[PDB]
């Protein structure tokens, strides 16, 4: 999260990270035995670590369950990113409390100009790289889709928003991939891509988890 701030310890109860020897990846909790993150964070031998703050330090509220299986979107595309959202079960049920709490399905989408709060542990520097160990936040509305398509022409599908500041300075980044955004309560986005980070005219672009709550719903009741 580039131009963000510290969130404060468990203040995103909902924040996964995923780790397979190393963060690389966010993730949501959307109930006690499933995470959703996206399909480009997809790999095998996943852990889910819950209720984080310093991911490089072991404070005491922490979680780790391995994940028993992956299920990415049935059409994903990893050329465009187009659905980029996938599903991870955990092998055993989470122990939900106040660091470690789900984050609620939308039953409807957001508008544009609602403010959100996106999070992760992934790079802070617009040039460059440096990886804080807290998790970081940033409050960020949704753009408009004619500004969003104007910006990456052809690239955006109906499964994208933008989310953040035309002017640059504040986004996400690489290593915030499959974290949350969260407008009024509700689950609408997912960390997905964008040219470079806090770029003017280059916002990030995130998966419209709206459109896919239905999948989400059928595809845990089955599994
Ligand atoms: N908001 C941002 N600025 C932002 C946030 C997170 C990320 C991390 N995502 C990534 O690195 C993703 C994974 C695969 C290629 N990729 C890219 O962003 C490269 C550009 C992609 C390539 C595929 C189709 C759309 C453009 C990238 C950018
Ligand atoms: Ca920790």
């Amino acid at each position: 999260i580039v131009g963000g701030y510290t969130c404060g310890a468990n203040t995103v109860p909902y924040q996964v990270s995923l780790n397979s020897g190393y963060h690389f990846c966010g993730g949501s909790l959307i109930n006690s035995q499933w995470v959703v993150s996206a399909a480009h964070c997809y790999k095998s031998g996943i852990q889910v670590r819950l209720g984080e703050d310093n991911i490089n330090v072991v404070e005491g509220n922490e979680q780790f369950i391995s994940a028993s299986k992956s299920i990415v979107h049935p059409s994903y595309n990893s050329n465009t990113l187009n659905n980029d959202i996938m599903l991870i079960k955990l092998k055993s049920a989470a122990s939900l409390n106040s660091r470690v709490a789900s984050i609620s399905l939308p039953t409807s989408c957001a508008s544009a100009g609602t403010q959100c709060l996106i999070s992760g542990w992934g790079n802070t520097k617009s040039s460059g790289t440096s990886y804080p160990d807290v998790l970081k936040c940033l409050k960020a509305p949704i753009l408009s889709d004619s500004s969003c398509k104007s910006a990456y022409p052809g690239q955006i599908t109906s499964n994208m928003f933008c989310a953040g500041y035309l002017e640059g300075g504040k986004d996400s980044c690489q290593g915030d991939s499959g974290g949350p955004v969260v407008c009024s309560g509700k689950l609408q986005g997912i960390v997905s891509w964008g040219s470079g980070c806090a770029q003017k005219n280059k916002p990030g672009v995130y998966t419209k988890v709206c459109n896919y709550v239905s999948w989400i719903k059928q595809t845990i009741a089955s599994n």
